[PDB]
């Protein structure tokens, strides 16, 4: 079973911790990747319901299993905050445009 379901894409909570540990320690460090400069600000304009606080940060979590190093980020996000919580994981599927939903 997937502990995350977006769309068609199915994730693990271990699939979740390794993209989270990658974009938090960029963050970190002050680097970006990607010519949308991951990672950055998730300014939260949908009103999802977080558990932890803000400043958010979105980085692209990958189908391939791959932790995200440039190029197409896909249509999925971890969001992660200041310290290193996740808020959750989203999705540019199945929403209007560059909206996103949460993933299942
Ligand atoms: N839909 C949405 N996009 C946001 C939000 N905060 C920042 N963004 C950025 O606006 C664009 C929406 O797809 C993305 O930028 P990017 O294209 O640079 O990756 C996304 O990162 C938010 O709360 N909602
Ligand atoms: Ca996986």
């Amino acid at each position: 079973a997937c502990d995350y379901t977006c769309g068609s894409n199915c994730y693990s909570s271990s699939d979740v911790s390794t993209a989270q540990a990658a974009g938090y320690k960029l963050h970190e460090d002050g680097e970006t990747v990607g010519s949308n400069s991951y990672p950055h600000k998730y300014n939260n304009y949908e009103g999802f319901d977080f558990s932890v606080s803000s400043p958010y940060y979105e980085w692209p979590i990958l189908s391939s299993g791959d932790v995200y190093s440039g190029g197409s980020p896909g249509a999925d996000r971890v969001v992660f905050n200041e310290n290193n919580q996740l808020a959750g994981v989203i999705t540019h599927t199945g929403a209007s445009g560059n909206n996103f939903v949460e993933c299942t």
